[PDB]
């Protein structure tokens, strides 16, 4: 922007007119082109610092990038619009429930700007009952729906059926007769059942599939309910 | 910024030259003053609210940060620099692959802000040869690369095999011969695949390790390619 | 915001006074208007674009929002307060230590916008003993706390010892007796260890539960240390 720097009067009234004419177009195109909306084109660095007043720049030199740069008291030339930060929560430590006893860092936090909870545990004893609660989240921690993870288990057991067939032949003599039986024999392993934990629509944490007396544990984090 | 009063001009045409020389540089003082970049420094709250004037302010009273505040119509006094929000998608339902019957919530859905997809998804049924397809996902949810983790399975079997060794003394009694092959009979337990889920670079999700006839479920999140 | 146009004097000197009265009270409710920080109202679209001058705007039209609207050389109306983008670094490729052979992608990385590290693995081989390191991670990858997850084991033994009751009666024939400890025989299936993974708080990845020579393998993400 164009700088108006006043002028000297004529040295007689006589010649007031013009003088008039010339510094009043002067300073009225002076006024609109600040008055559009034109604060000038950016250029080479300010001069002395002083709160309150905040030139704009180009790219490189007082910032990386193109803008309204703005100092203040410390003088660090903030960039164009300014904003502290952002940051989640702490993890916190909760008391397991079920009579449940912990094994380790056993927390959750909260992450706004990610919209989600993260939890880690790792517990042993207590009740191992399928759908048996060890934390009830707030309101806040609420999932949006129901939801089922895998979960660490230190006891993954089996149970083993043996079957042993009666005899091909009976007349065979007794040690042909066990031998067979003992050759055709069979084995069948049952059905064993994952640890996992679901988390329902109002924030309880349940345990199933966990073996009694088994160190439980896992770390997860699931997203939170759309946040409007 | 000091504000310019016009004042009353002299009562007679003779002394109108020192006249023009204090108001013109006065307002040639403040037109600079202004012009430079100064609006002037923050001070107590403004006057009267209307639409089209915003006046910028210091730490604490009108904002908790410094910076340029701006009101609207509404007069909120928005902070300096206006952003409605962000927010990630909704949780998209997709029907199960391979004749797979859903047990629950098999959902997934995107997180821009966070370049991930999450998915949530137990099931029965169907096709549970290793590698079948369970989803195949659009091209906007590929990950970088190819990925493995684990899932949950409602089923771990295994497999055991039975030896009985053949009797150490031939000679002996049938009896004593019978007592020590069991007492050396032994067992072998054979590996266990656990369940495990693989989501190839083209969205495919594939099952492996799952036993037939299994309620295979698991909850995870995923992140995206690099986003430009 | 008023734009001032300059009037044309009288024609002689004898009534300067008025005149100046006028223009002056003119320009300085003008100057007011503008220095008390009243750009204007938010208005129709802007004339002829120039580097320099960035008219602020209303809703709709020249930006979704409202605000002060800026562009620049390329003319593409920045909106009011301009951030290039954000984004997370790149999967970094680590080797395996103890001996441990790679089955695929086995990658970390950072998100500082997270705040968290995603690792995906998947090895076999190496040392299998509970507690081995297989990455040591940097400073700036230390999770919070020690922390423990569930990991994917190809193999999932187990250990079953059968054991065989002496006959009820001893008088019984021999057949008889072998066939009543047969009948009476049991199994009793062991603890199996689920592989599992422990981060420690100086980043150091632990394995344990993994059988040796069980493919394992793995992908996850845990939140970082709060980034003040």
């Amino acid at each position: 922007s164009q700088k108006y720097s006043p002028s000297i009067p004529p040295q007689e009234e006589e010649e007031l007119l013009p003088f008039l004419n010339e510094e009043f177009v002067r300073v009225g195109q002076t006024l609109n082109d600040l008055a559009d909306g034109y604060w000038g084109v950016s250029m080479e660095p300010p001069k002395k610092l002083k709160p309150g007043t905040v030139k704009y720049f180009a790219p490189g030199v007082v910032g990386p990038v193109s803008g309204i740069y703005h100092y203040d008291l410390d003088n660090q030339w903030r960039l164009a619009g300014t904003k502290p930060k952002d940051l989640p929560g702490d993890f916190i430590l909760f008391t397991p429930q079920n009579n449940h006893q912990p094994m380790g860092t056993c927390a959750y936090r909260m992450n706004t700007a990610k919209d989600e909870v993260w939890i880690t545990m790792l517990m042993s004893g207590g009740n191992y009952t399928n759908g048996a609660t060890v934390l009830d989240l707030p309101q806040a921690y609420w999932p949006p729906a129901e939801l089922f993870i895998p979960a660490y288990s230190s006891i993954i057991p089996a149970q083993s059926t043996i079957t042993y067939p009666p005899p091909s032949d009976p007349n065979a003599p007794p040690l042909d007769q066990v031998f067979d039986v003992l050759n055709r024999a069979t084995i069948q392993t049952g059905v064993v059942n994952q640890a996992m934990f679901k988390i329902t629509a109002n924030g309880r944490v349940l345990i199933q599939g966990i073996p009694q007396g088994a160190v439980f544990g896992g770390t997860f984090t699931f997203p939170l309910v759309v946040t409007p």
